[PDB]
């Protein structure tokens, strides 16, 4: 648990600076700075207004935005999911 | 089960205080009121347009909305999960 | 599970024949018959858009709306939940 | 889990297949080719605005489109549940 919420603040913060560099300049308000960054995959980890909100819009200028989107989905969702039965069953 | 469930309406309805005061002059329609504000954190617990709907516009007002929003979020969504997995066990 | 399949069929029909009457009027895209009503019902219970979508334009018009809705919910997705890790552990 | 995977592939290959048939000519953007429709299936997988989004603007072209993506939903959200709780057991 302590272990798996290490990787997860790793892997959150790694994906918040590589998205800050991918769409910080075409997309400010989401990625403009490592801050908006942290939030908007907390958002897109929490898969609110993942796709018609902020993915496709950043697929219009970034047409394989989803190679970096949707791994980063599988594996966050999957890590807290996990996460979360663990700290249950501990 | 009958003590998470305390737990988690005694943080629900302090959230509910908390967030009537610091959102509701500039946010009347999801905060203005205490029923308001009940109505509005369970939509937000459920993560229903949470940012996009709720979080964002506020910040544009409230810079660190967020400070308040996401361990909300964090703590009502791990309890709730951890309340209906309980219910669930003790009846097995 | 068969049971509990059964219990959230007839819960699915009374909700959708109660919601038919009482917001088939007003909102006849989303409960104008009892066939809407299933598929909004079944929307709702996926949380998708239940609020900013459905429920806040329906508390225009029905301000205690939320005293169906939100029990809804709370009933349909502990069902389910209860459902899905039911057929698992069966 | 090797072989959950595989069915929950081979599912989302043949619906993504089915769905660029049925729907790619009137809903190009989300159906137009498989590619656009193997996303646009996650995403409703995910239950991402799957209804205000996209099959309520889906139905007003083909009223019975709701006989596809309901039963999608109920079997690719099953079987993810499913396959996510069976990787965790599985290394317990
Ligand atoms: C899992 C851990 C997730 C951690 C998430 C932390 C988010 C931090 C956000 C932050 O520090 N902000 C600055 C607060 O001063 C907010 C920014 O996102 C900001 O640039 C804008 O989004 C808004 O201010 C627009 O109104
Ligand atoms: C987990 C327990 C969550 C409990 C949630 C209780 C919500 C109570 C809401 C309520 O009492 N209202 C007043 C009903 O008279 C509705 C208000 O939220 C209202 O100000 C507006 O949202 C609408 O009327 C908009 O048209
Ligand atoms: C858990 C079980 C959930 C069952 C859900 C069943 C929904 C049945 C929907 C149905 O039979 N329709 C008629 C199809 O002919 C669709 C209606 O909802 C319809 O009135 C409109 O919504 C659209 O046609 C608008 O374009
Ligand atoms: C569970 C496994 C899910 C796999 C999902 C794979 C998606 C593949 C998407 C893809 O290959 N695209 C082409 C990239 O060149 C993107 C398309 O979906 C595209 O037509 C549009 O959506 C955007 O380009 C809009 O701007
Ligand atoms: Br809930
Ligand atoms: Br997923």
């Amino acid at each position: 648990v302590g272990s798996v919420a290490a990787l997860l603040t790793v892997v959150f913060y790694i994906a918040a600076v590589m998205a800050t560099n991918l769409y910080g300049a075409t997309f400010p308000e989401w990625f403009g700075d490592l801050s908006k960054s942290l939030y908007t995959l907390f958002q897109v980890m929490t898969l609110e207004s993942w796709s018609m909100g902020i993915v496709r819009p950043v697929m219009n200028v970034h047409p394989n935005a989803w190679v970096f989107f949707i791994p980063f989905i599988m594996l966050t969702t999957f890590t807290v999911l996990n996460l979360f039965i663990g700290i249950i069953v501990d």
